[PDB]
DNA sequence: ATGACCATGATTACGAATTGC
DNA sequence: TTAAGCAATTCGTAATCATGGTCAT
């Protein structure tokens, strides 16, 4: 519509006289045509965009998936005619798939056995899918030519064809490529299959693949398209694609690095009133809307389709709805004009990521950056709803329209549909703001450029594929082949680290903190630890290597060789990763905005996970190339290093050498040692910690380096891997209040515990007044016992698991929700609940907070007092006031049994005899709120009731007026379903409580 | 009369969750 | 066909084991 299509390249164009330099985004292998280049037909399409905005479909042609096998050590194997007869037999076996066989000189990645290279047969195939068969035969024994490979030789260099091409040519994902002058060609308009402005093809040996450093580090003007849908379903049921139509589709298409999107459209099902600042396309039937949205996607040519819960709800619902409406022309909204976009259900499983079930869609040529998955992977939040996330990062608890009323807003006037459209537009613009604040695209681009994987791998693949790609690249650059070691079944665990005993107590003395700079990567790159340096006793005896100069032995007992024999490739990969992390931390150093500070911290934190993921992959039994020797060696080195630094810092800083006190290693967490020098001064403690870290780094190998990071003036060591204190990096002002492992920074504890622990630690460490902290704890206990705590602060969230042997509360809750509502949280979702009161097991006492808010069922206050708040508060206040004095304040001296508006099986048809006040005398036959015995207090109880009513009515007015201000509307009703707003769960509670207190005041 | 048997705390074990490096 | 590692704490539920209250004897 004169504003959607990209800029058309100059019409004075030709396959010559122009160099199409473009930054690829997507890579996909597919057959090209009946023609064959380099004796093969399959190609790798590189969907990208140039520096101006012209979408390119560079076809890389003429690459055959080669397979490395050990050349047979037979006399008749170096013969040319024998190789010819063997390749003829191979062709006759699978009907002419193999192309040729190149005898190369290459060495294995496994172990060092001299600088000699073995003869390796590099077998080509016309189409790559043959290798998976061919390789398999070489490991089963289904090939017998002169009984060469009948026993089964271990194959080598097993990877997919796309990554194979990218590794051979050097095309790291999201990098810059360039087609030289005229060497490429352009596909005829009667054979172009994509909707791109270009459709070219070039043999792989001609193009130049630029690195992502220097002149070729910039990005391309990507057309990011954020979108959302809104569907009006039947009453009391979840939206299903068979009966509940899509009523609105909002699209907020923008550009990478742009401060504002260039279009805001709302494809509506009926006539929609105009919305200032956005376009509106109002249709008549749903088929027309779907077809026009498809044509709109095709027209705009978006490089990325970002959104929230798009891969799981939006796009699958749209596809299934188009299928149900017999719109057979909808699912072709990819960069290819003939292939379908279909839903394939995959399952991801990882220890650090949890089991998830994703419904992926094959949207070709366009990246996908579903913000839900990106935030589940990068950040650890209590809830992962759009409202909770928008309140966490952006910080706005805006209104979320009720779901049941949607069916009555679409069936109304045009202004009802207009406000529906503005809701949809806000929902569709939220993911753009999220991606711009979190810097998702920049971080993931840096990641895909350092590791060298396709962008799409960062969301559907773990940390193994990155180290795999890095290893393959470094191997290709060093003439080495990676064997296809069959992954072992499993293992229980190997020996990790040796966490030092945590001397508990309260430490007002400044505790310095000295930790290692990337301990495990430093250990790896410091001792020449890799796959290619792993010798054994037989090897060193056969080669006659000198000890401590040519080869070394690790504390685990394994053998390696010094850098004088062979430089590993894991050291090089780790050098690359730490040089990336150095600049990622320098950028954080040169940055002021606290939100951008946290973003750069997350960026740095993801570059030290991969540097640790190298060691994790070397130790990962489940996965290719599991070399437990190297992981065990680095763990042994780390243990011995922390023990040695503990000994050294306890030895040098003592009385004899001329120091004031005796330095004591208070705590150690496998890389850090929190030495206590004794000096109550803080600046002196910082200087001594710096000097100690420097002296310790003096006693280690070059890549290793200990650094003074922080100091804890008030230090509260609760237990092992659990403590808190004040962060003092400067002797003039504390930075923050740390809480490691405590129940506050956890997620399976109600937010009330977090708030209480934060306030208590603030009063104890910052202000140093334990009396006020104890008074606040007593007030909190009284609030809990008297039902004075909001439901929103009593919500516990737990991550659901696929299978459960021992029943859990959230699992049974999800099952009951599925049986009752109609749909429940699948695996991987954080189910939230509150613990209602009852008699049966705890897993049978858990309910949806909305069900509790609706049914007014009481909350188990004693459970939250004793099981949720008692233990953490006790553990944090006992090192100050003793155990018994701390536990005494948790006795239940007061209770409030609600028994109100709970009409059910028995709580209905029951009376309230309305006993007397302030004495509860049942002899209240005489009317009035007081009995004749205690009538002298008739002037105080009325004061109490009236002031309770005053506070309640003030709070009620504030809350409801605030709700109206938030809803933007004053003359309309605010039916808001947003349960992530602190005022939610509270307005209704205050309304009920004020109703009861007013009815109690009406007795006088 | 003497243990028998049922009911009620200690103790151990392991699943489940989350966080710490 | 695909998935970094381990160390550590905390809580819930069951299984098992010591010990007492009361009864046929
Ligand atoms: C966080 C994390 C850590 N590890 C291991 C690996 C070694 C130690 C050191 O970890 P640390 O976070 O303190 O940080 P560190 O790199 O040592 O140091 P600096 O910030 O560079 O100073 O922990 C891991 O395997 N997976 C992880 O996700
Ligand atoms: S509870 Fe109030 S502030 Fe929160 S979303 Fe609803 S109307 Fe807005
Ligand atoms: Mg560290
Ligand atoms: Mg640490
Ligand atoms: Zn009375």
């Amino acid at each position: 519509l004169s504003s959607f299509e990209r800029k058309k390249l100059p019409t004075d164009f030709d396959p010559s006289l122009y160099d199409i330099s473009f930054q690829q985004i997507d890579a996909e292998q597919s057959v090209l045509n009946g023609i064959k280049d380099e004796n093969t037909s399959t190609v790798v399409r590189f969907f990208g965009v140039t520096s101006e905005g012209h979408s390119v479909l560079c076809n890389v042609t003429g690459f055959k998936n080669y397979l490395y096998v050990p050349a047979p050590n037979s006399s008749d194997a170096n013969d040319q005619e024998q190789i010819n007869k063997f390749v003829h037999y191979l062709n006759e076996t699978f009907d002419h798939a193999i192309d040729s066989i190149e005898v190369v000189s290459k060495q294995s990645i496994w172990g060092y056995s001299g600088d000699t290279k073995l003869p390796f047969w590099k077998i080509y195939v016309t189409y790559p899918h043959m290798v998976n068969k061919l390789r398999t035969a070489f490991e089963r024994g289904h090939l017998s030519f002169n009984s060469w490979f009948s026993n089964g030789t271990t194959t080598y260099d097993n990877i997919a064809y796309t990554l194979r091409l990218m590794v051979d040519c050097g095309i790291v994902g999201m990098s810059w490529i360039t087609l030289p002058k005229g060497k490429y060609s352009m596909i005829e308009p009667n054979n172009r299959v994509s909707s791109c402005q270009l459709e070219v093809s070039i043999n792989y040996r001609n193009l130049i693949a630029h690195p992502a450093e220097g002149d070729w580090s910039h990005t391309a003007p990507l057309r990011i398209m954020s979108f959302s849908i809104s569907c009006a379903g039947r009453i009391g049921v979840f939206p299903e694609p068979e009966y509940d139509p899509v009523i609105q589709i909002a699209n907020v298409v923008s550009i990478a690095g742009a401060k504002k999107p260039f279009i805001r459209n709302v494809f509506t099902l009926n006539t929609c009133s105009p919305i200032t600042g956005s376009m509106i396309f109002s249709h008549a039937t749903e088929e027309e809307m779907l077809s026009n949205w498809r044509n709109f996607i095709i027209k705009v040519d978006p490089d990325v389709i970002i959104g929230y819960n798009t891969t799981n709800f939006d796009i699958p619902y749209l596809l299934n709805r188009a299928k149900a409406l017999k719109v057979n022309d909808f699912p072709y909204f990819g960069r290819l004009k003939t292939v379908k976009q279909e839903i394939k259900e995959s399952v991801f499983s990882s220890k650090a990521y949890g089991t998830r079930e994703t419904k992926n869609v094959n949207i070709d040529g366009r990246l996908q950056l579903d913000l839900l998955q990106f935030i589940q992977r990068e950040y650890k939040l209590r809830s992962y709803t759009l409202n909770a996330v928008s309140a966490h990062f952006l910080g706005e608890q805006k209104e979320d329209v009720h779901y049941s009323i949607i069916s009555d807003l679409q069936n109304g006037d045009s202004e009802t549909r207009r406000r529906l459209a503005v809701y949809c537009l806000k929902d569709a613009y939220l993911p753009l703001r999220l991606m711009e604040k979190l810097m998702a695209l920049v971080n993931y681009t840096e990641m895909a450029r350092v590791t060298g994987v396709p962008f799409s791998y960062l969301l559907a693949r773990g940390q193994q594929i990155k180290v795999v790609s890095q290893l393959f690249r470094k191997c290709l650059e060093i003439d080495t082949v990676i064997p296809n070691m069959q992954s072992q079944a499993s293992d229980d665990q190997y020996e990790g680290a040796t966490v030092i005993e945590p001397i508990r107590g309260y430490y007002d003395v400044p505790i310095a903190t000295l930790d290692f700079n990337s301990l495990y990567p430093s250990i790896m790159m410091a001792h020449n630890l890799c796959y290619t340096t792993l010798c054994n006793k037989a090897t060193v005896e056969r080669l006659n290597l000198k000890i401590d100069e040519d080869y070394v032995i690790t504390p685990n007992g394994d053998y390696f060789v010094t850098t004088k024999r062979r430089r590993g490739i894991l050291p090089i990969i780790l050098d690359e990763l730490i040089s990336a992390r150095k600049r990622a931390k320098k950028d954080l150093r040169d940055e002021k905005d606290p939100f951008k500070r946290d973003v750069l911290n997350g960026r740095q934190l993801a570059l030290k996970i991969s540097a640790n993921s190298v060691y994790g992959f070397t130790g990962a039994t489940v996965g290719k190339l599991p070399c437990l020797a190297i992981s065990s060696s680095v763990t042994a080195y780390g243990r011995t290093m922390i023990l040695k630094t503990k000994t050294a810092v306890q030895e040098k800083y003592c009385i004899k050498n001329g120091y004031k006190h005796d330095a004591v290693v208070v705590y150690g967490d496998t890389d850090s040692v929190m030495v206590k020098f004794g000096t109550t001064d803080l600046k002196e403690a910082m200087d001594l910690g710096t000097e100690a870290a420097k002296y310790v780094s003096t006693l280690f190998k070059h890549p290793i380096n200990l650094e003074f990071e922080k100091a804890y003036f008030p230090y509260l060591l609760i237990n092992k891997k659990r403590y808190a204190g004040l962060f003092w990096t400067n002797p003039d002002k504390f930075d923050k209040l740390d809480q490691k492992g405590l129940a506050s920074v956890r997620r399976d504890s109600c937010s009330l515990v977090s708030i209480v622990m934060n306030k208590v630690l603030k009063k104890i460490l910052i202000e140093r007044n334990v009396d006020g902290a104890l008074a606040f704890v007593r007030e909190t206990i009284n609030d809990i016992l008297h039902n004075r705590v909001d439901i929103s602060k009593l919500i516990i969230s737990k991550t659901l698991a696929p299978n459960y042997t021992n029943p859990q509360p959230h699992a049974v809750l999800a099952e009951r929700m599925k049986r009752r509502e109609g749909v429940g949280p699948n695996v991987g979702d954080r189910v939230d609940y509150v613990i209602i009161g009852g008699n049966d097991k705890l897993y049978n006492r858990a309910e949806d907070p909305l069900f509790v808010l609706e049914n007014n069922i009481q909350v188990d206050s004693r459970y939250y007092l004793t099981n949720q708040l008692q233990n953490p508060i006790i553990s944090i206040v006992a090192p100050i006031i003793g155990d018994k004095q701390a536990n005494g304040m948790f006795v239940v001296k007061s209770i409030k049994i609600n028994t109100g508006s709970q009409k059910g099986g028995l709580m209905s048809f029951i009376k309230k005899v309305e006993a007397c006040k302030s004495c509860k005398g049942p002899l209240r036959k005489g009317e009035g709120p007081l009995c004749s015995n205690c009538l002298a207090r008739s002037g105080e109880l009325y004061i109490k009731a009236l002031y309770d009513v005053r506070d309640l009515e003030e709070k009620y007015s504030r809350l409801w007026t605030q709700c109206q201000r938030c809803a933007g509307n004053l003359h309309s009703e605010v039916l808001c379903s947003n349960k992530n707003c602190d005022i939610f769960y509270m307005r209704v509670k205050v309304k009920k409580e004020l109703q009861e207190k007013v009815e109690q005041l009406s007795k006088w």
